[PDB]
C-alpha cells in the first residue's frame, strides 16, 4: 500500500524500543532485517550505530518491497504479536493522516 | 491480557532472585524456560550469561502466547507458589501502572 | 496571538540548548516537530543540518496554526516544564518588546 | 524526451525529501549520482552544501543524457519505487504545464 | 527548585562513578530510573549505550517532575547515601553558580 | 569458494546453538578457533565477551584461507557431524542467495 | 536419526537420576561413558563437576555416532531397561516436538 | 568515615584471598553478608558469580551504614582477626591516598 | 598508478562493509590505517565519526605514496583476500571508467 | 596577553587530536570546556559537532578572560602536560608570528 | 614566474575537487592557506563562503610572493602529489596560452 | 621521555592480549591500573567497556606522570616480563617512528 | 626461552586432564602450583573454579619466572614422566608454530 514516510516520529520510537531490545535468543531488529533481504554486512554495519530499527527502517524506505503492511506482516512472520498489539491503532492513525495530507 | 513490558525492574528483580537459584531436583528458571517452548540449547545459551531469569524474560517478550497472565499462570503449573504471594500486588501494581500510562 | 517573529535571537537560542539534546526517550524537538504536523522526511531532514531546533522554529514561521502562545501550550503538551520556567519571563519580555515596535 | 527544466519546485522538493535521507546501505542521492557518471569528487562536493539532490539535479541539468524519462528509468534502475508511486502522477502534471507553455 | 542544567560535566562524571556499577542485589541507577517514573523498555534501552546515567540525567531533563533537589531525594529514597556525603558540597557549589550565571 | 559474507544471521546463530556450548571434553568453538589457526591469547580474548562463535566467524572473515567450504570441512575435521545434518541445506540456500545477489 | 538437542530439559534431569546413582556394582554413568568411547581421564573429569550425566550427554553432542536412537540402543546394551520404560514416551514427545520446530 | 571507594584493587583482592574460602564451620563472606543485612537470596545470588567477597563489597557500595570503619568492626564483630593483622596498614594506607586525591 | 578519485561511491560502499566490522583480533580498517601511516591519535579520531573506512580513504587522498595498485596490494599485506576477490573486476571497471573520462 | 587568533590551523588540529579523544575517566576537552564557565548544555551542543575542541576553542574567542596564556595555565590545571610538551614551541612559534604580523 | 591569473576555470575547478575535501587528518585547503601566511580568521572567514579553495586562490592573488611556481612548490610541501600528477600539463598548457596572449 | 600517542594500534593491541587476560591471582590490567593512581571506581567503570587495556591507555593519555617509559617500568614494577620481552623492540621501533614523523 | 601463549588450546586441554585429577598422595596441580610460588590461598580460590590446571596456567602467565621450560622442568621436579612423554612433540610443534607466526 502506502510508503513507511506514513509513520512518523512516535510510531517509530515505539517499534525501536521493541526491537532493538538485543536477544539472542528470541526475534529482535536483526530477525526482522534478514527478512527484508538484508546482506550480513549491511546488519552488521546497522548493528554500529545508535537506534539501529531506525536506521533499518530508514535504509528500507526505498527498497522494491517496502510499504506499511509489507511491514505489518513480516512482523507477524516472526511471530513478534507484542508489537501489533500496542502499535496497532497508531499505525492506522498515522496512515489516516498521511492521506489526510495528501487529501 | 497486557504484554511483559509492564514488568519494570524492580519485580524483574524479584522474580530474579527466586528462579535463578539454580536446583537440580525442584524447578528453577530452566522449567519455566521449558514451559514456554524453548530448545534446549537456547536454555543453554541462556545458562551462560549472568540473571538468566531476566534474558529469559528478555526472549520472552516477542513469542506468541507471551502476557503477564501467561506468566503468572506457568509459574503456577510449575506449582511454584513461592513467588505469587510476594510478587502477587507488586505485578499488579506494576499492571495498573502501565495501563495509566497508556490513559 | 502574535507571530513567532517575536521572538529574538536570545531566546530562540535558549530554546534550542534545550530541545536539540537529542534523546531517544524523552522529548526533544523531533516530538516537538511531529506536534507541529511535521511529516518524518521533514524531521529527517531538519536533523542534518546543525541547530534543528532554530531550523524548526523557521519552518514553523509560516503555517496556518502558528503563534508563540501555541509555542508555549504545545511545549506544555510534551510535558517539557523545564523551558516554561526559564524561559518564561524572557518570551514576555520579547512580546512587549515585538508589540512596542508595532507601537 | 523533455528537459528537466519541466520539473518545478514542488516535485524538486519532494524528490529531496527521499533521496537525500543519506544511508549508508540504500541507494540515497550518491547512487543516483553515480548513476549519471558522476566523479567521486564530484559527489563529495555535492555533499558538502544543503540540499544535495537540488544542486545534483542542477548539475545534471546540462549533460547528454539527461531528460525527464531518463530520471525515471534511473529511478527504477536504483529500485526506489518509493518515489515513482508519489510523484507518479504530479512529474506528469508538471511535463503537460511545460509543454502548454510552450504551446 | 532549579533544573538539571545547574549540573555540569565533573558532578554528571562523579555520580555516574557511583550509579552504573550495575549491581544485582543493591540500587545502581536502573533502581533510580525505576523511580524516576521510566518503563521497562526506556531503562533497557539507556543499558545499551555507555553512561548510563549521563543519558539516564539527559532523558530525565524534560519530565514534569524534574529538578536538582528532587534527584537529591530520590537518592535519599534508595537510600544511596554514599552520593550525598561526597556530592554534597559540590551540587550546591554548581547550584550557586548556575544562580549567578542568571544573577 | 564463496566468503563467509554468504552466512546470514539465521545460520550464524544456529552455529551458535550448537558450537558455544563450552565443553572441557568435546570440541566446542575453542576447538574450531585451534583449527582456524589463532593464537591462545586471541581465543582467550574472543572467550570474554558474549556470543564467541560468533566473533570468532566475523574475526575469521578476513583471513587469507577463510571460504565457506573451509568452514564445513573444518567442522567435518573436528568431527562434530551435529551441525553438518541441520546446517545442511540453510548453508547453501544462503549460498544461493547470495549468488542471485551477485546475479 | 536426530541429534540430542531434541532432549530437553525434564528428560535430561529424568536421566540425571537414575544415572548419576554412582554404583560400584553395576552400570550407572561411567558404564555408559565407556560406551561412548570417552578416555577414563574424560569420565574422570565430568566425576568432578555436578550432575555428570547431563555434561557427559553435553560433551557427547558433537561425536561422530551421536543420535537419539544410539543413547536408546546404549542404554539397552548396558541392560538398564529402568530408564527405557520410564523415559520411553517422553523421548519419543521430545522427539516430536523437535520435529514440529522444524516443521 | 569514608566509603568503600577509598579500598582499590589490591586491598580488595586480599579480602577476597581470605573470605571467599567458603568453610561450613567458621565466619567466611556468607557470615560477613549476614552482617550486613542482605537476605539469603541475595547472599545466594552472590554465590553464584565468581569473587562473591568483591561482588558483595560493590554491592554493600550503595546502603545507608556502608563506610570503612564499619567493614573493620563488622570483621571485628565476625571474631576475624586474620584480615585485620595482615590488612591492618593497607586499608589505612589506601584511606590516606583517597584522601589525598580529595586533596 | 592512478589515484583514488578513480573509486566510486559503489566500490568505496563494498570496501566499507567488509573493512569498518570493527574486530579485535583481525585487519579491521584500523590496521590498514596503522599500514599507510597514520598516527594513532588520527585512526583514534577517525574512529568517532561514521563510514570510518570512507573517511580513511579520503584522508588519504593526499597523500604521498597513495594509489589505487597500493591500496590493492596493502589489501595483500594484511592478508584480507576477502576483499580482492569481490571487488577485483569492479575496481578495474571503475578505473577504465576514469581513464576513459580522461580520454 | 594576546587572543586565540594567533593560534592557527596546524596547532589547533594538534589540540584537536590530544583533546577530543572522549575519555570517562580522565580530562578531555569537557574538562577543559568546564574549567572555562561553560553550562552542561553549551558542552553538551559542542559534544554533537565534529572537532568539538576547535568549536570549543571558536566559542571561547570572546570570553572575558580568553587569552593564551590562560589557555596555557587551564591546560595545566588539568593536569594535562601530554600537549604542553609538545604543544610548547609551536604556540610560541605561532604567537611570535602573529606579533610579527602586527609588526 | 607568472600571476595566478594564467590559471582559467577549468585549472581552478580541478584545484577544488581536490582540495576542499575537507578531511581532519591530511592537508586540505585549510593546510594550504596556512602555508599561504593566512591569519586563522582569514581561514575561518573562507570556509563560510562555497569554493572555499577558488576563494582562497582569489584572495592569493595579489600576495607578495605569489606565483604559479609558488603553487606548485607548497603543493609538493604539503606533500599532496595527487594534484601535480593530473594537474601537471594543464598548468602548463595555461601557462603558455597566458604567455601567447601576452604575445 | 615521549607520551603514548608513539603507540600505535598494532602495539596497542599485544598490550591489550596480554593484560586484559583478568585473573585473581596474577597482575592483568587491573593492577596496572592501580599503578597508575587511579580509583576504584574508575577501574570498575573500565571493567564495563571492551578492551579494557586499551581503554586504559586513553585514560592514562593526559595524566601527569604519563610517558613510554613510565609505562615500560610500571610493567617491570609489577613483574610481568612476558610483555617486555615480545614487545621489547616494537615499541623502540613504534618510538622511532614518532620521531621520525617529528623529524 | 617462550612463554606460555605458545601452548594452544590442544595442550592446555590434554596438561588438565593430566593435572586436575585430584589425589591427596601424588602431585596433581596443587603441587604444581606450590612449584611456581603461588599462596595457600591463591591454590585454593583456583580449586573453586573449574579446569583449575587451566585457569592456574593463566594466572602464571605473567610471572617473573614463567617459559616453556620451565614448565616442562618443573613437571620433571615433580617425577610426573607421565605428561613429558605424551605432551612432548605436542609443546615442540606448537612451540614451532608460534616461531613461525612471529615469522
Amino acid at each position: 500500500s502506502l510508503p513507511l514516510a506514513a509513520l512518523n516520529m512516535r510510531v517509530r520510537r515505539r517499534l525501536s524500543l521493541f526491537l532493538n531490545v538485543r536477544t539472542q535468543v528470541a526475534a529482535d531488529w536483526t530477525a526482522l532485517a534478514e527478512e527484508m533481504d538484508f546482506e550480513y554486512l549491511e546488519i552488521r554495519q546497522l548493528e554500529t550505530q545508535a537506534d539501529p530499527t531506525g536506521r533499518l527502517l530508514d535504509a528500507w524506505q526505498g527498497r522494491p518491497g517496502a510499504s506499511v503492511g509489507r511491514l505489518l506482516e513480516l512482523l507477524t512472520k516472526l511471530g513478534r504479536d507484542d508489537v501489533l498489539l500496542e502499535l496497532g491503532p497508531s499505525i492506522e492513525e498515522d496512515c489516516q493522516k498521511y492521506i489526510l495530507k495528501q487529501q
